[PDB]
């Protein structure tokens, strides 16, 4: 219990759910935007060609 009040995390069941869930979304979103950016830079490049 002395070490879970080091780590200082609360932790909470429904609050880890929750969290895993909105950071993995966050993750995808990123992701896709990237692939969307380089997407359209390709795009950008094809024109300057």
């Amino acid at each position: 219990l002395q070490e879970m009040k080091d780590i200082g995390v609360q932790a909470d069941a429904n609050a880890e759910m929750r969290a895993r869930e909105r950071r993995d979304r966050l993750h995808e979103a990123l992701s896709v935007n990237r692939s969307r950016v380089n997407q359209l830079e390709k795009q950008i490049a094809f024109c300057e060609a």
